[PDB]
């Protein structure tokens, strides 16, 4: 069923809350035993948001390999994403270790450091060129190279140095700065513009490790970004673009990380973004 007609049918019937609960009911449940070990309590931002054991990213160290991060591998679309929480004061070094070890080119940040008067994630990147950051626990140096501030987002060029080998890499930081404190954006135009800027950078392409995507918990806004990207790519690839079923793509993604798309409004916004984005994919 053409999702644009499914959309008008759910809207006219006001059944978004009902569709959403149906997804919550059918979603996978896998063990998260490593996340719940007592040694890892200060590595988790939220007690109810944990990576599954089968899909968790492992840090390359014998001490403690744990980070709150999941590999979402989309087989038909040929795209992979790492979804993670906003870094905590004691996990900023783990965060950059993961970027280094997974060979990522891009970090996508969908939250502000402060929202609703509370801290949603650590200040994990340098704000001035001449004030670099050293992560002594993981032996990394991070330097701000350049910053481009636009109305709806900021792009930063960062240099990450492995102090052990003196290898360096360029990381691109894509920071969506205008998601509202409550609810979802009224139009998806600025979110799609942002998604197309990440794609244009090479950050989502198979010559690099998976893109790292986060918000505060790494399930809600983060879920919306990867769901929209994957659905538009499948509409490009398939003989019949009207066969793309957004609810079925979301359940596939929930096999790899719990809780993706946190509200019925985020579900409705994901539909709007895919429907408006398809008017480019189909030749405009
Ligand atoms: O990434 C870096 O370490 C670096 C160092 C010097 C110059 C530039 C640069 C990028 C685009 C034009 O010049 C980048």
């Amino acid at each position: 069923m053409e999702m644009e007609k499914e959309f008008e049918q759910i809207d006219k019937s006001g059944s978004w809350a009902a569709i959403y609960q149906d997804i919550r009911h059918e979603a996978s449940d896998f063990p998260s035993r490593v996340a719940k070990l007592p040694k890892n309590k200060n590595r988790n931002r939220y007690r109810d948001v944990s990576p599954f054991d089968h899909s968790r990213i492992k840090l390359h160290q014998e001490d403690n390999d744990y980070i709150n991060a999941s590999l979402i591998k989309m087989e038909e679309a040929q795209r992979s994403y790492i979804l993670t929480q906003g870094p905590l004061p004691n996990t900023v070094g783990h965060f950059w270790e993961m970027v280094w070890e997974q060979k990522s080119r891009g970090v996508v940040m969908l939250n502000r450091v402060m929202e609703k008067g509370s801290l949603k994630c650590a200040q994990y990147w340098p704000q001035k060129e001449e004030k670099e950051m050293i992560f002594e626990d993981t032996n990394l140096k991070l330097t701000l190279i350049s910053e481009d501030i636009k109305s709806y987002y900021t792009v930063r060029q960062l240099e990450l140095e492995n102090l052990t080998t003196q290898e360096t890499r360029e990381i691109l930081h894509f920071h969506y700065t205008t998601w509202p404190d409550f609810g979802v954006p009224e139009s998806p135009a600025s979110f799609l513009n942002f998604l197309f800027k990440v794609r244009e950078s090479g950050s989502l392409s198979p010559e690099h490790g998976p893109v790292v995507v986060h918000c505060s918990a790494g399930i809600g806004r983060s879920g919306t970004f990867c769901l929209a990207d994957t659905c538009l790519l499948l509409m490009d690839k398939r003989k019949d673009p009207s066969s793309v079923d957004i609810k079925k793509v979301l359940l596939e993604m929930r096999k790899f990380r719990m809780g993706l798309i946190q509200t019925a409004d985020q579900l409705r916004f994901s539909y709007l973004a895919v429907i408006e984005g398809a008017k480019f994919i189909m030749g405009d």
